[PDB]
């Protein structure tokens, strides 16, 4: 029953298969600008993660089940199996990047390539690793989500979406505001406090780390960290004029250029 709950759709035709997986607080409409071109060359699976505001039944998401990022890769594989879909080029935005990595370790046979878009294995800074945020900042984000959610959604969307693209800032604000605030909080704990650094060494499927030139959520060094740690073939592609965390919304032709180069279409 995962396909109906997750609003799963396969868009396009032909012998190439792709999955587009949205990130924190989003839904599948984040892909709207690039899905027309991609569907000319790929069968594209899009869906909403069960935390999304787009899920019709907002009571489905249980933080007791969703207590680590690991659980989402199980959902992904189950959905692909239910759809008899694969193997795929998996395109994962943000949290979905490491989710796709984990999925590829669980089922290497389902994943031909991984494209990670502004992905990070860890946001929290330590002595040996720079993720972009101090632990105290992550805690404050979460208490902000849990104190005045709507205000937080306005501030957060303005923080992480290219301020040159007001329409995209508003689209993401809208998506965030559709979330159940308790679900957003539960999710933020496991995403913003994640540590998936150790799984990278197990990734054997070819990987492409696509990184905005200036993203407050992911410092450039994280992209190069992932490339270094990933076992299989791996490249880093910087989109130099990309700002913020949503290049598929705010630098979409640049992103399609990179994808065309990487995937030869």
């Amino acid at each position: 029953g995962l396909a109906s709950a997750m609003n799963a759709k396969i868009i396009g035709s032909g012998e190439r298969s792709m999955v587009l997986a949205h990130g924190f607080g989003g839904d599948q409409s984040v892909w709207d600008k690039i899905i027309p071109v991609l569907s000319q060359s790929f069968k594209v699976l899009v869906f909403d993660w069960l935390f999304s505001g787009a899920i019709k039944d907002q009571t489905l998401y249980d933080p007791s089940k969703y207590n680590s990022l690991d659980v989402f890769s199980d959902d992904l594989i189950a959905l692909m199996e239910e759809l008899k879909f694969g193997p795929v080029v998996f395109v994962g935005h943000s949290m979905s990047g490491v989710i796709g990595c984990a999925a590829s370790i669980k089922r290497p046979d389902l994943f031909t390539n991984l494209l990670l878009i502004a992905a990070s294995p860890r946001y929290i800074n330590s002595e040996d690793y720079k993720g972009g945020f101090e632990s105290k900042d992550i805690d404050t984000i979460i208490t902000s989500i849990g104190s005045n959610y709507e205000a937080w959604a306005v501030d957060f969307s303005s923080f992480v979406v290219d301020s040159r693209d007001s329409l995209s800032v508003q689209r993401f604000e809208k998506s965030l505001k559709k979330m159940k605030p308790e679900t957003a909080l539960a999710l933020a704990k496991i995403v913003f406090g994640s540590d998936e650094r150790e799984i990278l060494g197990q990734v054997s499927v070819p990987c492409h780390v696509i990184q905005p030139g200036n993203d407050v959520v992911v410092p450039v060094s994280v992209a190069y960290f992932m490339q270094e740690k990933i076992k299989g073939k791996s490249t880093v592609e910087i989109i130099e004029d990309a700002i913020g965390h949503f290049p598929q919304m705010t630098s979409h032709l640049e992103l399609l250029g990179v994808m065309r180069r990487l995937l030869e279409f």
